[PDB]
């Protein structure tokens, strides 16, 4: 159970974005029905009033929280990967539009899942803004918690993979548009019962054996990281 508070741009806090520039759900309950419209931008997808100004090459940092900003972020039990996707805001998240900018599942070195490191990062994880066409975009951050993904939701609707999905309204101003955005995948649609990384038993199977759901990260993506980029306690 976790939600996005707001974003930082190049380490500068953009302020509380809930229902302002984040398309926030009314609470932190997971999405589990893979076929549901709720997989796009969670259960309350609608245009919110603001969209955060950024340029290509900027560092955009998502800040998640559990109950209060900068608390314990998400329960330790919720081991799993983190992905970020982009789509033209034009799409309202409909059709084959979602392009992956970032994937992080398990780090063999430190033996920590992305979710583990996000708690350590005080809810902060980033992507570098790609050189797409200037315009309006949704950035879709997705945490998959696997603490019950040994089952499928479609078979046993009180278990299943859990998706914490948050869409941010981002306006890209300056960009040489050196990497025009391609078509991508639908949500709902890209993930099915068969897709790798949806059904997995983190109780029995090594986390080195884990394979995150496709698609792969776009060649135009400029990477990203899970790590604190600024101190919410001084805001
Ligand atoms: O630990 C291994 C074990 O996990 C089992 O699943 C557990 C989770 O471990 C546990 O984190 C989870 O806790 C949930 C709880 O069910 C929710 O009711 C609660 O929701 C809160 C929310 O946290 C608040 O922010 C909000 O304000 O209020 C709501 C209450 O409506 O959120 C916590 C997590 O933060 O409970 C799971 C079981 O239900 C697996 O089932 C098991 O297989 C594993 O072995
Ligand atoms: C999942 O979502 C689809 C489409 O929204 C819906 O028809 C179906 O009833 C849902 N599944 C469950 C278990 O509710
Ligand atoms: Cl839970
Ligand atoms: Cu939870």
């Amino acid at each position: 159970h976790t939600l996005v508070w707001g974003v930082w741009v190049n380490g500068v806090d953009q302020g509380d974005g809930r229902n302002i520039y984040i398309r926030s759900p009314p609470n932190n309950n997971p999405v589990k029905n893979l076929t549901s419209p709720d997989m796009t931008c969670n259960v309350d997808n609608r245009v919110v009033p603001k969209s955060v100004p950024v340029n290509a090459g900027d560092t955009l940092t998502f800040e998640w929280y559990h109950n209060t900003r900068d608390d314990d972020i998400i329960a330790s039990s919720h081991h799993g990967p983190i992905a970020v996707y982009i789509a033209p805001a034009a799409s309202n998240g409909q059709g084959n539009v979602w392009v992956k900018l970032f994937e992080d599942a398990y780090n063999v070195t430190n033996s920590t899942w992305a979710v583990d490191r996000l708690i350590t990062a005080h809810g902060q994880h980033s992507v570098v803004v790609p050189h797409v066409a200037p315009g309006d975009y949704l950035f879709r951050a997705e945490i998959i918690a696997l603490h019950e993904a040994d089952s499928l939701y479609s078979q046993n609707p009180i278990r299943g993979a859990q998706f914490y999905i948050s869409c941010a309204q981002i306006t890209i101003n300056s960009s040489d548009d050196s990497t025009p955005l391609p078509a991508g995948v639908p949500f709902p649609g890209a993930y099915t019962d068969s897709t790798p990384g949806i059904q997995f038993n983190i109780y029995t199977t090594p986390a080195t054996s884990y394979v995150a759901p496709p698609p792969s990260v776009w060649s135009g993506a400029l990477g990203g990281s899970i790590a604190q980029v600024g101190d919410a306690s001084l805001e």
